[PDB]
């Protein structure tokens, strides 16, 4: 698909929505585009972000495509990308709101797991799915997860590739609140509105403390990508 | 208002009260009475602690007044003196009882974390509110904070200067109990008269173990508290 | 009691079943047939394991008589090492709580990748009410589970969790019918073999990795500290 990333500034936020007419594979192409829908909330100074899915999911995950092929530089490429905008997301001087249109699987789910506040429909699943289909997850994932998750939970998302959802979701810490399906994507704006109404210098200062050995380790992931792959 | 905290001994129980007559305001005053009845605490070598506010708040935090002053010396001053009390607390051999008789605002909010077992009602409301009036939350309250929420709920907590109540509060670790607000206190005497059953040895040891890096973490708060501000 | 484990294989798992008669009492010779029940697990590589408890209790926890040196030492070593050899074991792990889990035995339902009980099964780390204070392995254990809360209450205050309350804390996974706890973790189980074995044993480790370096310090420790 053609323009997979939409920006939209609205007054106060920006609206980012992911829509490759497929499952939002946060392939390469998807990276770059996200990537760049960024630098433009990034130059249009907005008080807020709400990044979308489309009618369908949230994002499905990596290209699994790159994934399942067994190329190298590639795979360890798309990670290292993946994770660099998880970072980038987990750091962003500015509230960040995600609305989770459908379902969130692996990387998918990662990236939800970057919004400040996060914002799903009952039965909208999330779920670390590798260890049902033979990856091993990569360290800087398990630390995007273990910022989020409950004890137990992170176990079970990580080891027992568990599903969640709804109630489910909210009490692991997948996701911070519950809307109707036709409401996911206006109260993810609602919300981001009210959040960019907290003070600015505080709230990205805060953010920072509240993440520092995360974001610490989400870096030492990203940098040792290409060791996980033997290199 | 001058005596600001009451310290009554019941039996195996001390109950210590803040009530300066308006919001239990956390200033030096107020810490100094507190550390005087945690000391007569200690005199009387009781079983468990009771810590209450009064009829209309637990706390609403620091003195606002010293707080935004522009003065920084006695700001900083207050900062410490309040966490220091935070790590005596959650130190403390002894079971500590909050009794959340009201809403608990950022250092109210940061004390009342420091209880063994903490007691509130539905509507209570309990928030850290820096980053909603411009504050950077200090890193002693960072890491009282991140001793009982769940991890999503400190997300929130902080950045987003989310508000917790009844099961919101429960569910996030921001409260361990919702009574009815008639028996918030009553509730709290009695689970700490009950937690005064426990070995005093056993549970003053397991709690230092179930806090150890919190505590140092929370030392090294105090430590750089300067430092954050220069 | 003789023979207070049992080990049957069904379908692609195995089932091992605590029943010493009484309260499944996790001194030398219950870890002994523990050790030797994983052992058959492990020659017929199996895709994952069941442990239950029987009809009355998960288990009430080590062996009291022994607990109150060198034998106290050895016994709590041999119970965090039986932990230990669970929480990193390389296929799925699932717990049936069959009745109540207390100390060494709410420990041990800690080590389960999935942990079902019923509604009315106490959970609880009882040391601090009957006057010990916990072992360095235990609160390691049963920091990787609980929530921050939790955790305090359950260590410090000896609270006692069922349940919902259970659930809530991180003390089990799933709560079932009291009839159907056992078939639940088998269906458990069954599914979880389904999982890529060894995505899911090097993913297990990597998320248990700190707490695995502290239980083998605990357990390094138990004679320095008792
Ligand atoms: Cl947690």
């Amino acid at each position: 698909m053609s323009d997979p990333v939409s920006y939209t500034r609205k007054d106060s936020i920006a609206v980012i929505s992911m829509d490759d007419g497929k499952v939002n594979a946060l392939g390469p192409a998807m990276q770059q585009a996200l990537n760049a829908a960024i630098d433009n909330a990034d130059r249009d100074d907005v008080g807020a972000l709400v990044i979308t899915g489309n009618g369908r999911v949230f994002s499905g995950g990596f290209d699994l495509k790159i994934l399942t092929s067994g190329e190298v530089q590639p795979a360890i490429d798309m990670l290292r990308g993946g994770f660099e905008l998880a970072y980038r997301l987990l750091s962003y001087p500015k509230p960040v709101v995600m609305a989770c249109t459908g379902h969130a699987i692996a990387m998918g789910a990662f990236l939800l797991s970057c919004g400040d506040h996060r914002v799903a429909a009952h039965a909208y699943n999330i779920q670390a799915n590798e260890v049902a289909i033979g990856m091993t997850i990569p360290y800087a994932a398990l630390e995007i997860m273990k910022l989020r998750l409950t004890r137990s939970a992170y176990q079970q998302a990580t080891g027992l590739a568990k599903t969640f959802f709804g109630e489910t979701a909210l009490a692991a810490g997948f996701i911070d609140e519950i809307a109707l399906p036709e409401v996911v994507v206006s109260r993810a704006e609602e919300a981001a509105r009210e959040f960019a109404g907290l003070n600015q210098h505080a709230h990205a200062a805060t953010k920072l403390r509240s993440r520092a050995d995360a974001l610490t380790a989400i870096r030492a992931g990203i940098d040792g990508i290409a060791a996980e792959f033997g290199l």
